[PDB]
């Protein structure tokens, strides 16, 4: 499956690719303001997630930082990246289905859509000014709007146990985005589409 990775910020990201336990594609690449980069996907992959990363250095090893979803210090992604980040998250192939969400779970960084560029179903956004409207607990001195997981490592936010409900905190993320998960048990937001589909991942749709 192929994924175009768009970047519509006025800023730089990195995008990264990983299915947790290994890169998907090349794992990840810069992409300047307007850049697109698009990657393959096996299929089958199940539990891929695509999110993009800001303010990073790597040198010319591919090693470095970055300050908000950082995979291990690699700028090729073999490992989900460090909260907060917004998750486009997949999984392709299960039983003649894909599956596409986004998820605020780990918190947010950069807004994002995410939809498919072939027929069969919609796509889902989370595209407002979380960041900008973040609670105070919640905001990451790093950068972004962190989960309250993350924050303050509950068994209720954490979902631990498989037993919690929606949060003071998890509204907040609901009420900004009401099509991505915003805690573990959330309604969820998943679209079914095609087996087989290809999609397009957009960092800032709409600015």
């Amino acid at each position: 499956a192929t994924f175009e990775i768009v970047n519509r910020c006025s800023y730089t990201v990195w995008a990264a690719a990983s299915k947790g336990d290994a890169a998907l594609d090349a794992g990840g690449r810069q992409l300047n303001s307007g850049e697109s980069w698009t990657i393959n996907v096996e299929p089958g992959t199940n539990g891929g997630k695509i999110w993009a990363r800001t303010d990073c250095y790597f040198d010319d090893s591919g090693s470095g930082i970055c300050k908000t979803g950082d995979c291990g210090g690699l700028l090729r992604c073999k490992r989900f990246g460090r909260p907060p980040t917004t998750l486009a998250e997949f999984s392709l192939n299960q039983y003649g289905k894909d599956y596409i969400d986004i998820s605020n779970i780990k918190g947010f960084n950069v807004p994002m859509d995410f939809s498919p560029t072939t027929r069969g179903c919609r796509g889902v956004r989370c595209a407002a000014d979380i960041v900008g409207q973040c609670p105070a607990k919640l905001k990451a001195p790093g950068g972004g709007c962190n989960d309250a997981c993350t924050v303050f490592q509950t068994s209720e936010y954490c979902c631990t146990t498989g037993k919690c409900g929606p949060t003071e905190y998890s509204r907040f993320f609901k009420r900004l985005c009401p099509d991505a998960f915003s805690y573990v048990l959330d309604k969820p937001t998943t679209v079914t589409c095609p087996g087989s589909s290809n999609y397009r991942v957009t960092f800032c749709p709409t600015a």
